[PDB]
């Protein structure tokens, strides 16, 4: 004999782990967050990565799997895919890949050979980037790359770009080269969802995102693309067997929960207050004396520039951190600092808004790292700033009880 499966927490099995999971889930509870790339996804899509879908095999894609029994997990593929297609208007998805970097790279798996050029931002790779005169994209500087380099892929997608990727620029760009035009949207792909945002989805060749970031849900990847017949078949083949095996049907049931929920008018509303919050702490930023890269922001981001401060990005994310507050250093365009240093942090409100921070919570927030930043990371500033917070952090739980 050996035992049989009963109801058996990880509590009463496990304290070891259960105590260490408790720590984590209040130490998210006692922090603002504010890593533009982060959110706490819904009760419901959690239940789908707890579901007993992770027992299914399922290897291939739906009406052609290799194995057989996926008369269900064929319906649970195909509608997080139609849901998919349905929010951002696309003709093709893959909602196979692990994680974002699976389908990024199965992106390049399907479109690119030995030592073909690519046009990106910071195989042969060739750079482009951002005026710092503007903080934006230098449209004349892509413009002139692809048609010098002759690339056979144009990628767009940024993380700390707070300003409107212009999509139908770079297609005409990558049309009269005829490169391929790949978009990550990944950062911006809830502000897309809402429609708070302008989708790219139908412009370019290929899309691909994260499921989690601004979209809130599970930590995945997710594939579109404009309908291509050729391209669709290379596509398929690049996620499974070019670079996974088969896929992980909870998480793709967490997807079709996210999908569903990015289409609600609730989310809009959720979009639109992470922008609007965004908007009001670049405000207090530049109102305390601060800069603001391209001086504001039109989505959930910006990068806050501390360089007439004198100070780092490194030590700016350790105070700020010390006192419950979390960031990232980022490099700011042309920054003097060196990457491991930088003279910036990127700032992001998707978090926050999520627990039901509003505008006047950011506004004090902001206050409080401007109080932080100016004081050069004073330990009484930090002390105060820290009790600060833990007591908003309190009255604003991310999750109920």
């Amino acid at each position: 004999h050996h035992h049989m499966f009963a109801n058996i927490s990880i509590s009463e099995f496990d304290p070891e782990l259960a105590q260490a999971i408790a720590s984590e889930d209040e130490r998210q509870e006692a922090h603002i967050e504010l890593i533009a790339s982060e959110n706490y996804c819904s009760p419901a899509v959690m239940e789908a990565q707890g579901s007993k879908l992770t027992n299914k095999y399922a290897e291939g894609y739906p009406g052609k799997r290799y194995y057989g029994g996926c008369e269900f997990v064929d319906v649970i593929e195909q509608m997080a895919i139609d849901r998919a297609k349905e929010l951002f208007g696309a003709d093709y998805a893959n909602v196979q890949p692990h994680a974002g970097s699976q389908a990024n790279s199965a992106v390049y798996l399907a479109l690119l050979n030995p030592g073909d050029t690519v046009l990106g931002m910071s195989y042969n790779a060739v750079q482009y980037g951002l005026n710092a005169e503007t903080g934006e994209i230098d449209y004349e500087e892509v413009e002139r790359l692809a048609l010098e380099h002759k690339p056979r892929m144009i990628v767009a997608g940024f993380s700390a770009y707070s300003r409107v990727v212009d999509w139908q620029r770079f297609r005409d760009i990558a049309d009269k080269v005829g490169a391929y035009l790949f978009v990550d949207m990944a950062h911006v792909a809830g502000l897309v969802a809402a429609g708070v945002y302008p989708n790219p989805v139908q412009i370019a060749d290929v899309t691909t995102t994260t499921t989690h970031k601004t979209l809130r849900g599970p930590r995945s990847g997710l594939i579109l693309a404009k309908a291509n017949e050729e391209i669709e078949k290379k596509l398929q083949s690049a996620v499974f067997p070019g670079n996974q095996g088969g896929p992980l049907m909870h998480a793709i049931a967490a997807k079709a929960i996210c999908f569903k929920e990015a289409m609600s008018d609730d989310f809009k509303a959720y979009q639109q207050q992470v922008v609007k919050n965004a908007q009001a702490m670049a405000e207090v930023f530049i109102a305390r004396g601060y800069d603001v890269v391209s001086g504001g922001t039109d989505n959930h981001l910006f990068l806050l520039s501390l360089i007439k401060q004198d100070v780092t990005g490194k030590d700016a994310d350790a105070w700020l951190g010390a006192a419950h507050i979390t960031v990232n250093k980022n490099s700011v365009p042309n920054d003097p600092r060196s990457p491991f240093v930088t003279s910036g942090i990127r700032i992001g409100t998707p978090a926050v808004t999520t627990r039901g921070f509003g505008e006047a919570e950011v506004r004090e927030l902001a206050g409080w790292i401007a109080d932080v930043i100016d004081s050069k990371g004073d330990e009484k500033v930090i002390a105060d700033v820290k009790a600060k917070v833990e007591a908003v952090c309190a009255k604003f739980p991310v999750y109920a009880k």
